[PDB]
């Protein structure tokens, strides 16, 4: 185990990474996957760690190997007041995958979050690189109000992934005469 900014933050050990920082230890150094100590406190949701980071340059919109940034990691586990200071210091969503991000709260069943991501200014329409999208997973899921929203939100339903399936496609597999329904409207 390096004692690193990293160790400190997973641990969320505000007095350990004050001391690491004053030592000079860079917070914009990530680990192989690209994640830095800001990813992993904005995650951690602790404030203290997060505004030392930031207070040390720690760069408030990195993006790691999935294209997640810190803004991201603190809104999925909901902590708001992170989020808050984030958007203080000038992160921004569409920094980050969006498209993963709206696929992500779809594969939790997470409609708050799909609506938070377009607060911040996210289109929550875009497909991951694959051509998923939050709506054919939505439909896949069967959730019924998620998929009003992403329709309402202009979501393509004639979007093909990669294996050629758009979320109408999708729909007729399932059965769901409610979200068919929705579908031909
Ligand atoms: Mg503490
Ligand atoms: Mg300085």
């Amino acid at each position: 185990l390096p004692l690193n900014l990293c160790f400190a933050a997973i641990r969320e050990d505000d007095l350990l990474l004050h001391q690491l920082l004053k030592r000079g230890l860079d917070p914009n150094e990530s680990d192989n996957n690209g994640r830095t100590p800001l990813h992993i406190a904005a995650s951690k949701g602790t404030l203290n760690c997060v505004l030392l980071l930031l207070e040390y340059h720690a760069d408030p919109n990195c993006r790691d190997a999935e294209g997640s940034v810190p803004l991201w990691e603190a809104m999925v586990e909901g902590h708001e007041k992170v989020v808050k200071v984030l958007l203080e210091h000038g992160s921004t969503i569409d920094a980050g995958d969006v498209g993963h991000f709206a696929c992500t709260a779809a594969e939790q069943g997470n409609l708050k979050l799909l609506k938070e991501i377009v607060l911040h200014g996210g289109d929550v329409t875009r497909p991951r690189a694959t051509g998923t999208s939050a709506l054919h997973t939505a439909v896949c899921e069967e959730n019924i109000e998620m998929v009003k929203y992403l329709l309402e939100q202009g979501a393509d339903v004639n979007k093909q992934d990669m294996h050629g399936w758009t979320p109408r496609d999708l729909a007729e597999q399932q059965g769901h005469e409610d979200i068919k329904a929705l579908f031909r409207e």
